[PDB]
């Protein structure tokens, strides 16, 4: 109880059963691990490792841009415990569950006995038991610090252990940490154990005991599949520790467990022997004796030194940490001990970075378990960072996913929105991916290929428009651009204009200061507007929607012109016209100006209805509400561009998509509904606009913010916090989706678009 936990922490009991959960709502096949998840455990780009409230290891994003949900029972907290004076003690796995394999271990650690509780980048288990005289928790955690690029993508966690004895009597206590050799998981295609082998490191320096297992294979060539776990632990005053290098995991673990069971103290039995086909693993304990109303902290660690990802298409590349530790895979134990040597300190760092959010009282309990929470996806997306091509400069390229789902790198159009967290607190990595898209923009690559839509062929990559994402993992990552195909996004009306926004929102939140970065950009950024235009067909100044899904919403049609997209130009258009003023460029201002007046003028015409912006000119469903009717307007707030559109009509637009949008979508517990009738019922035009999109809802919140409407920024984005973390909702805790329904049921699960919490913060 007495250990630092936040009150905005997101908890749930170990082994709690959740009875309302979601289920994906489209007939295709589609993701559902369920509900037992938690936060990440790993840095950015390292590959990451998804530990569940219930205890195990069981969401793993080792393998980058796949997920693979199964738990690798043998990885495990186990106790035992004894009271002075007793026959026997009791040993349990803190597992809230049971395997096959490993049946003498003490499985179902029970119910209504302890407590998860999450506030990324930390997670905490508390184990308050009957039978358990000495009280347990612990504290785990990766080194996410924003402005740090080092710490934060190793593939290391920190388990901080915390015990007391409340009770009157001493108590003999254990805790072991147990890991399967994982070597040959994934990337190995036969014999997948063989050549695993485990060594137990012993690092005796003055006040800083290690002792490690290192588990790896005899083989030392450099495959995606080969490199190092690690688990070991610091020695404090009054700890003893044990150990045991290779326990057998496909067997019945009695090998290990027949002795932490008697007195809590392993063999202490080194073994190099490797493996043919049995899976093994290494067991790291310590035993101490608590007096009453005593307390022990003591530190464990786990690494993961796999340098190595490689992708469906061929490529290969070095992880981003590997610039830090070493490129070979023999590394885990040096990655190790540096965490468990300076925790203390990264424990600090994200103290510093949270507080300033955390001490502001003025901010509901609820906003800081979800903005901080939604920052799980910038590790767990699938996260890639390179350094260096295998057998291969002074960039590290990075790409976040989309989803698993929808595996697309980058995706532009939905990072316009998930995009802030890098921006603001890591904007080195947010210049550096902006610049991948510039360098695409006069790519081409006449190879056709088949829209998933209507059937037709169609050219993959068109000179001067940005693509619509930057490759897939089962493909080629960076080098093969729009891996997507549902729809032709050459001729998508929306991505040009957010390409221009986003470079000049990666200026304006890093101080005005970046004059080279905008001058990288400068000539994507006029192509990008030049290209646009020339689809202005009807001479009103404006892009002109096709009557097809030409823009993000790839089943929701537009024609003529639209709000989201016409105003999302005008935007773009004020955005170039100051890049232009920055840079000197006095023709670019003056045809942007021109251009601006015009388009500004046409857009209220076609457009303004007396009480919102119509959805478009040329639609069935023309005078439908759209949540995300002035995206444009929010982006020019951000941006501090002015008005593009009148101060009264978007206070009206907005008022109107509140009281329609929100209220009267399941009483506004849930979001903003896409798309509105003027009648008050959903839009049945699409399935699109019956759905909530989590970042469309939080970056409208953010705008009625910006706009000073705090009660109804703050109540739409509640139905969204809600929806992910309550008892309530629907169980999407650490996999939020793109969207739901009204029933609440899903699509898309671990997605990109709501990092849109963090413009809420701008
Ligand atoms: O949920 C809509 C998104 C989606 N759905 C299936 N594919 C995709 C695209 O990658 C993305 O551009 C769309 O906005
Ligand atoms: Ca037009
Ligand atoms: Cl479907
Ligand atoms: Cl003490
Ligand atoms: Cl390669
Ligand atoms: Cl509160
Ligand atoms: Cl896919």
């Amino acid at each position: 109880h007495k250990i630092d936990i936040p009150d905005s922490a997101w908890t749930i009991g170990i082994g709690e059963k959740f009875k309302n959960a979601g289920h994906p709502n489209v007939k295709y096949p589609m993701i559902d691990d369920s509900y037992v998840q938690g936060a990440p455990l790993g840095g950015f780009g390292a590959g990451t490792i998804g530990r569940t409230y219930n205890g195990g290891f069981s969401r793993w994003h080792l393998e980058i841009g796949k997920n693979k949900y199964t738990t690798v029972y043998a990885n495990q907290f186990s106790v035992f415990q004894k009271v002075e004076g007793n026959k026997d003690g009791v040993a349990q796995v803190l597992y809230a569950g049971e395997p096959g394999y490993l049946s003498s271990w003490k499985w179902d650690y029970p119910k209504e006995s302890g407590m998860y509780y999450a506030l990324y980048p930390n997670s905490w288990y508390t184990y308050t038991n009957k039978d358990l005289p000495v009280q347990l928790a612990v504290k785990q955690f990766s080194p996410i610090i924003p402005y740090n690029y080092k710490e934060t993508s190793y593939p290391v966690a920190v388990f901080k252990w915390t015990a007391y004895n409340p009770t009157n009597k001493n108590v003999d206590v254990s805790i072991m940490f147990t890991w399967q050799n994982m070597i040959g998981f994934f990337g190995k295609q036969v014999n997948v154990n063989s050549g695993n082998f485990n060594k137990i490191i012993k690092d005796k320096s003055k006040d800083s005991e290690i002792v490690a297992a290192v588990m790896g294979n005899i083989s030392n060539d450099n495959e995606e599949w080969n490199g190092e776990y690690s688990i070991g632990v610091k020695k404090v005053p009054g700890v003893d520790i044990s150990y045991k290098a290779k326990f057998v995991t496909t067997g019945d673990g009695s090998d290990l467990w027949h002795e932490f069971s008697k007195n809590g103290i392993l063999d202490n039995k080194d073994d190099e022997t490797p493996t043919k086909q049995d899976g093994i693993g290494s067991a790291i304990a310590v035993n101490f004796k608590l007096q009453p109303g005593q307390t022990i902290e003591v530190p464990f660690a786990l690494s993961w030194d796999l340098p190595i990802m490689k992708f469906g298409g061929g490529d290969k590349w070095y992880k981003m940490y590997t610039k830090y530790f070493g490129k070979n895979g023999k590394n885990s134990f040096a990655i190790l001990k540096e965490a468990l040597n300076n925790y203390q300190k990264w424990e600090k760092m994200i103290d510093d970075w949270q507080k300033p959010i955390l001490s502001n009282k003025s901010k509901p309990d609820w906003y800081k378990t979800a903005l901080f929470n939604e920052l799980y996806y910038l590790a767990d997306g699938g996260t890639a960072w390179e350094n260096g091509k295998v057998g291969e400069r002074t960039n590290n390229m990075f790409g976040l996913l989309e989803c698993f789902d929808y595996n697309y790198y980058e995706t532009l159009d939905v990072r316009f929105y998930g995009s802030f967290p890098l921006v603001m607190l890591w904007p080195d990595i947010e210049k550096q991916v902006m610049r991948q898209f510039a360098d695409t923009i006069n790519v081409q690559d006449s190879s056709e290929f088949k829209v998933g839509s209507n059937g037709a062929m169609a050219v993959k990559k068109v000179q001067g428009m940005i693509p619509h994402d930057l490759g897939s993992s089962y493909a080629l990552p960076w080098i093969k651009i729009n891996a997507y195909d549902w729809q032709n996004p050459n001729i998508w009306k929306d991505l040009n204009s957010k390409y221009v926004l986003l470079v000049y929102r990666d200026y304006v939140l890093t101080g005005k200061t970046d004059k080279e970065f905008l001058k990288y950009t400068w000539k994507s950024v006029k192509t990008a507007l030049d290209k646009l235009k020339e689809m202005d067909k009807d001479n009103d100044g404006i892009p002109d929607n096709e009557g097809i899904p030409d823009q993000t919403y790839d089943t929701w049609s537009m024609k003529g012109t639209s709000a989201y997209c016409g105003s999302l130009w005008l935007a773009a258009l004020k955005a170039a016209q100051e890049i232009g003023k920055v840079l000197k460029d006095n023709e670019a201002y003056i045809k942007y100006n021109e251009w601006y007046k015009i388009a500004q003028q046409n857009f209220e015409k076609e457009l303004w209805n007396g009480e919102y912006y119509n959805f478009d000119t040329e639609s069935d469903h023309k005078d439908s509400i759209m949540a995300d009717q002035l995206a444009g307007q929010w982006y020019a707030d951000i941006l501090r561009l002015g008005d593009i559109l009148p101060k009264d009509h978007v206070q009206k637009a907005l008022k109107k998509i509140y009281e329609f949008n929100v209220m009267k979508f399941e009483n506004g517990k849930m979001g903003a509904v896409n798309g509105m009738r003027p009648d008050g019922i959903v839009d049945e035009s699409d399935i699109q606009a019956q759905e909530v999109w989590t970042g469309v809802t939080y970056a409208l919140a953010s705008f009625m913010k910006y706009r000073g409407m705090t009660e109804e920024a703050y109540n739409t984005a509640y139905g969204v916090y809600k929806m992910t973390y309550d008892k309530s909702g629907k169980g999407y805790w650490f996999r939020t989706p793109e969207a739901w329904t009204k029933d609440g049921n899903y699509r898309a699960s671990m997605y990109m678009r709501p990092l849109s919490i963090w413009s809420m913060e701008v």
